[PDB]
RNA sequence: AAUCUACUAUAGAAUGAAG
RNA sequence: GCUAAUCUACUAUAGAA
C-alpha cells in the first residue's frame, strides 16, 4: 500500500525577483539544499524513468506562470506531489523564511493531502459513466515513440520525433500508466503499455477538444539554453470498452496528482482531470 | 497500368433548386441514369472496400456546401475521381442539360486530368524535404479501428468505435495505404497497414494543425436520417525516416484524387495535399 | 519547428559527498 | 464563442435509395 502527497504551497517573495528557468527550480532548490522535505532528495535526484514526483511551476492568479521580475509582495502558488517508501510524515509540514539564490521567500503551506493509491480504485467506479477530460494546465511533453513497438527501439534509436503537440487518447493513458508502474513497483512494462495505448487509441473516441501547440522554455548547462514544443488545452473522450477504461481511470486518477508525460519533476504534464454525465 | 481521371464540371440549376443531402447525389443521380458516362455505374454500385471513387459535394466558392435552397443562377462547382480498367475514355467528355428529380441542369465540364499512378512516384522524390500539410476540404470520416491489431477484430466487433475527431498521422497514411492497396490491385493487407500507421504515428512529427470536429448530414432512407461526427481542417507533420516518408507521400498523393477515409463515394474525405520547404 | 546530458534517452534535467 | 453520432443485404476497419 503506496502512498501519494500533494502538498500545496504559498509562495511569497521577500523582494522584487525575476524567476529562474524553470519556476520548479526555486522551490527544487529547498528540497535540494534540504531547507524543506530533505528525504526526498534521493527522489529530486534520482534519473530513474517516470518517477513519481512532479513540482509544479509557479502560479500566479489561477494559472501557472507560462515562459517579467516580480513584486515584493506578489502571492505565488505551487503545488508539489509525489511517493516514496520513505519516511516523509514528520517533514511535510515543512515551511518558513527562506534564502535562495534567485532571492528570499515566505513559504507557507496551504493545504496537505495524503492519498492511498487503493482507496483511488473506489473512485473509479463513479466514474465509469462520465466523459474523461484531460486538461493540460502547464505545457506538457509526450513522446510518440512512446507508443512506438519495443522491438523496434533499438532499430529507431537516433530518430528524434520529439513531443506530439496533438496528443491521442492512446499515447495519454500509456503514459499515465508507466508513471503508475513505477509507482508501485510494477517492471518491464514496456508491450503491456504499448498494447494498452494502441488499443486505447483504436477504442476511444474522442468527444472534443481544444488543443494547441507552445513553445516552451527550459534552462541554460554552460550556455546551452533549453526549448521544446508540448501542447496545452484540453480533450474529451470516452472508452467503449469497461475493462479498459477501468484501468485508464485508475492511472489518470494517479496523473492527476502526478502529472503526465516527461519532465513531470520540473513541472511540465501538469493536469486537471474532470468528468461529465452522459 | 492503373489511370485515375480527374474531372471538374461546372454545374448551373436551370431553376431554383433545393439540394438533396448528400450534394453529391444530384451528379451521382446521373452517372446512375447513365445520362453521363454510363459505364462507371457499377464501380458507383460497388461495395467493395475502399473502392477508387470520389464523387464531391457541391460545390461553391472554392468551400464545398455544408449540409437552404439555392438559386437558378448560381453556378456551383463538382469534382469526380476514379480508377477503373474498362475503357471510359470516350465517355468523360459527357455534359450538357439533365432532368433530375431534385430539377433541371447545365452540366458544362471545366477541367479533365489523366494520372498513370506508376508516375507519381515522379512527383514524390520532387517533395522528400518538404513539410506535409493535409486539408480536409469535406468533412472527413476516419475509422480509428483502421489502426486496431487485425487479429482483434473479431473480438471488438460490437464496439463502435467511430471516427476519430483529432487524427493521427498513422490514421491518415494507413487509409491512404488501405485505398492505394485496393487501387492497385494488392489484397488482404491489414497487418501490414496497421504496422504502417501505428510505425509512422510513432516516428513523425507535427508541426502544426488547426483542426475542428464537424456534425454531418447524409440522407435519408425508406424516413431513417443520417449522422455522424467527422473532422475538418488542416494538419501538417513531416516524417524523418526516408523510407517511411517516400510511402506515405506515395499513398497521399493517390488520396489528393481519391480522396480520404470512409464514403469518399459520396463526397467525404476530399483532400488537399499542400507542401513546404524545409 | 524543437534542447542540453554521464544513454535509464519511449528518460532525466543546475549537486551541498561544500574536506 | 462552441464540442456525442446513422440507416442498410455484413466486404461493417465497409457502403450509403
Amino acid at each position: 500500500m503506496p502512498l501519494i502527497f500533494k502538498i500545496g504551497y504559498n509562495v511569497i517573495p521577500l523582494q522584487d525577483v525575476i524567476l529562474p528557468t524553470p519556476s520548479s527550480k526555486v522551490l527544487k532548490y529547498l528540497i535540494q539544499s534540504g531547507k524543506l522535505i530533505p528525504s526526498l532528495k534521493d527522489l529530486i535526484t534520482s534519473r530513474d524513468k517516470y518517477k513519481p514526483i512532479f513540482i509544479s511551476h509557479l502560479g500566479f492568479n489561477q494559472r501557472r506562470i507560462f515562459q517579467k521580475t516580480i513584486t515584493k509582495g506578489s502571492r505565488l502558488s505551487s503545488i508539489i506531489a509525489f511517493s516514496t517508501q520513505a519516511n516523509v510524515l514528520s517533514e511535510v509540514a515543512d515551511e518558513g523564511i527562506f534564502e535562495t539564490v534567485y532571492g528570499k521567500f515566505h513559504i507557507m503551506i496551504e493545504s496537505i493531502e495524503i492519498v492511498e493509491v487503493e482507496k483511488l480504485k473506489e473512485e473509479v467506479e463513479k466514474h465509469m459513466n462520465d466523459n474523461i477530460r484531460v486538461r493540460f494546465v502547464s505545457p506538457t511533453l509526450l513522446s510518440s515513440k512512446v507508443l512506438l513497438p519495443p522491438s523496434l527501439s533499438e532499430r529507431y534509436k537516433k530518430i528524434h520525433a520529439g513531443y506530439s503537440t496533438l496528443p491521442s487518447v492512446g499515447l495519454i493513458v500509456a503514459y499515465a500508466y508507466n508513471v503508475y508502474c513505477n509507482l508501485i513497483g510494477k517492471k518491464e512494462v514496456e508491450v503491456r503499455a504499448f498494447k494498452f495505448g494502441i488499443l486505447s487509441n483504436a477504442l476511444s473516441r474522442i468527444i472534443g477538444y481544444d488543443l494547441h501547440p507552445v513553445t516552451v522554455a527550459i534552462g541554460e548547462s554552460k550556455g546551452n539554453l533549453r526549448k521544446a514544443r508540448g501542447v496545452m488545452g484540453w480533450i474529451e473522450f470516452d472508452i467503449p470498452d469497461e475493462r479498459l477504461k477501468r484501468r485508464a481511470l485508475n492511472y489518470l486518477l494517479t496523473s492527476s496528482y502526478l502529472g503526465i508525460g516527461r519532465s513531470r519533476g520540473i513541472g511540465f504534464g501538469e493536469i486537471r482531470l474532470e468528468f461529465r454525465k452522459i
